[PDB]
C-alpha cells in the first residue's frame, strides 16, 4: 500500500511510461528534460492531484515530498530511457528484492553489497540521489524493474532518523529475501 505521495508518484510514472511506450513526444521530451534536470520544471513532475490528498503536514515536510517526487521521476527518467522492450516501473519490485538480481542468487558481490549498504547512510537528499542513480543506472543495464510509487514513499520516509532505519531494514529484508 502507498502513501499519498507513492500513489501519486505511482500514477505519473505509470502515465508517463505509458506515454513513452508509444513513443509520445510530450513523453519523451519530459523523460528527457528530467535527465537533464537531474542533480539540480516543477509542473512536469508535479500538478494538482499531488497536493490535492495531501495530509494535515508538519513544518518542511511538504518540502521532502516534493523532494522525494522529484528524485524518484528523475531516476524513473534515467532507468526508462533507450529500454523500448520493458517496463522500468512495475508495482511490488523493493531495491533491495532488484539490486539482488544483478548478482548469482547463489552468490554475494561484495564491491556491490558494500556498496548498496552505503546508499542507506546518506546524510544528504543530495548525496542519497546520487547513490541511488548509480544503482539505477546498473539496474537499467539488466533490464530490471523498480516499483517507482515504493521508492518515492521510501524517499520520503528517509526524513527522520527511524523512518531511515525503517527503510534499511526493508532494503536489506529484500536483498536477502
Amino acid at each position: 500500500s502507498l502513501t499519498w505521495v507513492g500513489t501519486f508518484v505511482d500514477q505519473r510514472v505509470r502515465e508517463i511510461q505509458e506515454g513513452y511506450r508509444l513513443d509520445n513526444p510530450r513523453a519523451v521530451a519530459t523523460l528527457a528534460r528530467l535527465r537533464r534536470g537531474a542533480g539540480k520544471l516543477w509542473g512536469l513532475i508535479l500538478d494538482d492531484r499531488f497536493y490535492a490528498d495531501a495530509p494535515p503536514l508538519k513544518e518542511k515536510d511538504m518540502e521532502v515530498a516534493e523532494n522525494s517526487a522529484h528524485i524518484a521521476l528523475t531516476l524513473y527518467a534515467i532507468h526508462q530511457q533507450s529500454r523500448r522492450d520493458d517496463r522500468m516501473h512495475q508495482r511490488g519490485w523493493g531495491l533491495g528484492e532488484a539490486v539482488r538480481r544483478l548478482m548469482p542468487s547463489s552468490e554475494i558481490d561484495e564491491p556491490l553489497r558494500k556498496r548498496f549498504v552505503q546508499v542507506g547512510h546518506a546524510v544528504t537528499y543530495k548525496a542519497l540521489a546520487q547513490r541511488l542513480r548509480e544503482i539505477v543506472t546498473l539496474l537499467r543495464r539488466d533490464a530490471i524493474p523498480l516499483d517507482y510509487g515504493l521508492l518515492a514513499d521510501q524517499l520520503y520516509q528517509f526524513r527522520t532518523p527511524q523512518g531511515a532505519q525503517r527503510v534499511r531494514t526493508a532494503w536489506g529484508r529484500g536483498f536477502h529475501a
